[PDB]
């Protein structure tokens, strides 16, 4: 008691673009967020700070735990609750479902203390932590440029169904970034077209260089990429993988080459 339950929801990256790398280790990206209906459910409840998940992340390594520390740091309050987190956002996915836990998680417990902190101020605590993050404070369609944290809302012609074909393979976003050559990156100018497009409905127009990256690292991710072919649609890939998303349904045939694989098969309706 009182225990809550907050809908932690997924992103993915309708196209990506590097700019180049940055002094801070880091690349300037331009990219297109998208809020997708596929959640963690997260219960909060009074108590000892605790942060738990269904999947055994340590308590000291989740982004949640980080953030809700640092709130006590820099506000002064201390923090009574005990999370519990069902993942079903798998870590290593490209869809940003710890960021996701680390945002919903702290502006609700910012709301239940009476708001100490702005939304100006939380977007500063939760993007400190994860570039990713701030987009979940507004959700929906969003351009990410800087290295993702400075956002613009967008309407999308966007909709229908989507599905994401997740190995069962966690690709690492640093191992990813670290294999960028000079030929990768792109001018701004070109990817502001190409992000114009794709907001326009234009799904065709979507890439994404760490997916090109992430399926030379990672073989299970080309394997289902080659799968989505062979099935007919064009294959994508959200962040830095593992993800492979597409614009149709699952057929019977995915859905045994997903459970015979291991595979995790979301149908979602944008
Ligand atoms: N705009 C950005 C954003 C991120 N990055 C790179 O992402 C890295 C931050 N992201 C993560 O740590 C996400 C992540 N790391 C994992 C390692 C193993 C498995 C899953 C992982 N997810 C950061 O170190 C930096 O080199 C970057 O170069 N430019
Ligand atoms: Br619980
Ligand atoms: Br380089
Ligand atoms: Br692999
Ligand atoms: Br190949
Ligand atoms: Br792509």
């Amino acid at each position: 008691s009182h225990m809550i339950k907050v809908l932690s929801p997924a992103k993915i990256n309708l196209g990506l673009w590097v700019l180049g790398r940055l002094p801070s280790g880091y690349h300037e990206i331009l990219t297109l967020y998208q809020e997708i209906p596929f959640y963690d459910e997260i219960y909060i409840r009074e108590g000892v700070l605790r942060v738990e998940t269904n999947i055994g992340i340590p308590q000291e390594e989740n982004l949640v735990y980080k953030g809700l520390r640092e709130f006590e740091r820099i506000t002064g309050i201390e923090i009574n609750y005990s999370i519990f987190i069902q993942k079903n956002i798998p870590p290593g996915a490209g869809l940003g479902g710890g960021s996701s836990n680390l945002a919903v998680v702290l502006k609700k417990v910012n709301e239940l203390l009476g708001s100490p902190l702005s939304e100006e101020e939380l977007r500063e605590l939760v993007g400190s932590i994860s570039a990713d993050a701030p987009f979940f404070l507004l959700g929906k369609s969003a351009i990410g440029r800087g290295k993702g944290e400075v956002l613009e809302p967008v309407e999308t012609e966007i909709s229908g169904k989507i599905t994401l074909v997740i190995p069962q393979v966690s690709s690492s976003t640093g191992r990813v970034y670290s294999s960028l050559r000079e030929e990768h990156f792109v001018t701004p100018e070109y990817a502001e077209e190409k992000i114009q497009r794709i907001i326009s409905g234009e799904v065709e127009e979507i890439e994404n260089v760490l997916g090109d990256i992430a399926r030379e690292l990672y073989p299970e991710i080309n394997e289902v990429y080659r799968f989505v072919e062979y099935l007919g649609f064009k294959p994508f890939v959200s962040g830095s993988g593992s993800t492979v998303y597409f614009f149709g349904g699952a057929s019977e045939e995915l859905k045994k080459a997903a459970k015979m694989r291991g595979w995790k098969v979301v149908e979602l309706e944008l």
